[PDB]
């Protein structure tokens, strides 16, 4: 026998006590390449994959219910296969810092856990990691959010084509409870090409001339944001040079001829979740200018 | 001092072994509702969710890991936010049959668990659930993907605005490892409406029409795919009467004057990931037509 | 008992991915299991209606030269329901192998143990405990003739006759047919994106759970419309590997199948006929 | 040791939701935790550059009559970097709570605990541990004046003088500015989609990280185009309850705002000129 008050009180009681940590592991293969014969030139960087639970896939999907995780084991197998006829050297090696852009032999060589190895001869490298805890959701600072990058380069000239995978073997921790949208836990992807709008086309440019091995070997109608704006010179029809400003690219396949593809700037409106395509460029006798610099950072911004 | 052979041998050795079960759990709203006073009418089916793991928010997530779940724990808590003075009553219950439609306040109280109280009351509904294992990947049968919904019907006349709010605390183990596309874990949900086609307009219509709970309170630009084809009949432009034939419709945004909103058929690209129109619907003196019926399955195709 | 334990070791299926054809990620064997698939077990099983799997293994069994360096991954995925290729989804189930087209590797996979049915039914998932799916992880220099082996036990549980043509698995596509991808009286195979259509032989009836609506004209400038629920394969080769498919009429008693009326294209708004998911079962006799 | 440690109780932030206004959603208080928002600590932080939390509680106050039957949630997102107000992300977070509008709840919060800057840098990972939200979960019947106090102790290390405009949280954009939403000389705040913007006191100044450009003309029909770095804020009122923003010029050794130019749209292709996650720092002295 209680009495009927103003207001009772709240009864939500369980709340805010999900789920806590996660030992979670796998194998998952972090690429694959495959080079005709002459390819395969003195230093070629084959590979270039920063680690990031998006790229191990299990992974990267229970990243999204945790704000941070911290590596426990990894390493990566390389597995190429090709009959012992093949007469051409790769060296692989984890790079511990994820911004670290400089691919040389050297480099790698120096990194623990580093092999070198004739293409006929599987590799494990057993490598050095941060072993803190890092964040789930993308950052401003990729020190935070990535242990560090593997890389493969080639070190003679293969003879015959090359078909290498390699396989990252992996188990983590996922630290700490919360939702992060799909959108946030991509990673970011540094150019190391200057885009000059001499080398254009009224509606989309080549992917090669930015020299990212990523965004080379990208996918598909892949929506992509940008850091740094883009300036686009349009006409009014007059003979008149007007100028544009849009801040979103997309992806199209490349070709046997064309290795890496093209690039279609435009518009993401993100409210609706589409893609408007950007106005014509207009050519003219306009100077020589550089429209996105070296280390223009794209992180992909559409629904995965 | 090993020979050299024709080709090496394999050596991909962690493959094949993920981290295999995880026991995870927290506690979700589930739906809100508000009522305004004279709404609320006596078995206003207030409230109908499906449980599925992709409506706990944080492992939906999960899931798309696993092949199978299996429930530990489910309780349901109610909550409404209201003050003493209400005057009005519900009653909820969890149907573990995740196909039953008929929503009686009867056919509640039968249920294992079924609560029934006044809207300034709180109440925990502890139920009845199959403790069996369903699959994460939606199916044909749905007996075998959910383990029933939780409905909450009113059961007076609300003297003012009801607030209630439906939190769901539950535990689950995910059993088998695998990798599942965010469309195939979507829900699928029937219809209770048929679909005239002298009930429309040239490129829409509405979306109160169909009779779904979950269909009227669906978000915006939201793409779903159905099991039935829909019949539009449209025209050349001499007065023909021509049969055109669309099995994808669009979600747009509801009113304060039209609770549920409407719905634009069309195309939806799976290859490119977009949404074309459908074609101008032609009016005609065309004999009276369901285009579809009730009970058609409707499944959510767009990215999530 | 009245239950029947039995096993064996069966060939599921044999491909032959010809020189420099196969290009990482080409599905070269998808085979959904069922007990029509495992010789020796397909006749056991069209005698009783129930069947549950004790033991399951493959075995690859790969054949080409020791120079052959390109490579596959194989694994079984548990549901019958999923219907996604890729390496990655490959890779994540348990069993999981890889290796040089040169090498054997036994994959040992996770499946359901439990009580299952011979015929085919709406629910697949009580008809089939998983598919096994082998992939190219290169390209592969020469023919490789990929021969699978499945080692298999089971409980067959309730005698029954059973009609053959029920017995097999349904294929599901993967593709949509869009209108404007009809020939005058046919079309491309793989539009459909499917490896077991692709590879079913000539001759092949298939019975669809969607219309296949067909636009005609009788050649006055009208459109009308035809309804069409089978089709047929017509054997692929070099120039299209995929082959093609004629709509049309089967004739179930008789045990025919008769084509259906010409493709008519007349100023037509875009328009989905055959959405990916639709379910194709194989109607005809083997 | 050089080392600080210092304890208080002190107001984070302090709403009020008028009668009627808020609806499931609503954001009512979303606050970066950094020690300027905590009033006492705010003056320990000038002191020296580096803080690290010690202990963190929130406890939520809110005041209106008993009958006011509206709700709330809380939570603290560990996050300063997460940028999602739903319910879902926040009932994710360990310390959430919910309840009736007079109803006081403590939120019991999981943070870094681990050594942060006290100004403002580029990544504020390393400025901040988390962010307090706070949201209606129904429709409020009466005004509610909620004040959200904070229990913090923390751990003050190098001693320094601090510039308290640098001190400041960065605001971040939710929503995108389309060039077809500027009037001639102002937009509306809410465009942004940022509550901390929205209520901003008028006067507020504020630079961008990412350039604003105008298009303006010269009045001859000849489309030129400018470039801005700063907002000024103009108070929202009841009708506009978000208020605006003009564009122009802050001098930062005067503290002065001169208005830029006039908007011209002529017939200009769809544009994006600030994208969703711009920052936008309070550059202005308090
Ligand atoms: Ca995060
Ligand atoms: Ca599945
Ligand atoms: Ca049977
Ligand atoms: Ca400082």
């Amino acid at each position: 026998r209680t009495d009927a008050p103003v207001s009772k009180a709240s009864t939500v009681t369980g709340f805010g006590r999900g789920t806590n940590d996660v030992h979670l592991s796998g194998m998952s293969r972090i690429s694959q390449a495959v080079l005709p014969a002459g390819t395969g030139t003195d230093g070629y960087v084959v590979v270039d994959a920063t680690i990031v639970p998006d790229l191990l896939p299990r992974l990267g999907h229970a990243a999204r219910i945790f704000q941070r995780y911290a590596v426990e084991t990894l390493e990566f197998e390389i597995q190429p296969m090709c009959p012992a006829n093949t007469g051409g050297g790769y060296v692989a090696g984890f790079l511990p810092d994820p911004t670290d852009n400089d691919h040389t032999f050297d480099a790698l060589q120096a990194t623990r856990g580093a092999v070198v190895a004739k293409w006929w001869e599987s590799r494990t490298v057993r490598p050095q990691y941060t072993r803190t805890l890092l964040w789930t959701s993308s950052g401003k600072e990729q020190r935070l959010t990535s242990p560090g990058r593997l890389i493969l380069l080639c070190v003679g000239n293969n003879t015959d084509v090359v078909n290498v995978s390699v396989l990252c073997r992996w188990s983590v921790r996922l630290s700490v409870p919360s939702l992060e949208n799909p959108e946030e836990t991509t990673a970011p992807i540094m150019t190391q090409g200057s885009l000059y709008n001499d080398s254009l086309s009224t509606n989309d440019f080549k992917s090669i001339l930015l020299g990212s091995t990523p965004l080379d070997i990208a996918p598909d109608g892949a929506v992509f944001q940008l850091d740094r704006p883009l300036s686009i010179d349009y006409s009014l029809g007059t003979g008149d040079v007007d100028r544009a400003v849009y801040w979103h690219l997309k992806k199209f396949a490349g070709n046997a001829g064309t290795p890496a593809g093209w690039f279609r700037w435009g518009i993401w409106d993100n409210f609706n979740k589409t893609f408007t395509d950007g106005v014509a460029y207009y050519s003219d006798e306009q100077p020589r200018q550089i429209l996105l610099p070296v280390g223009t950072v794209c992180t992909r911004v559409d629904s995965e």
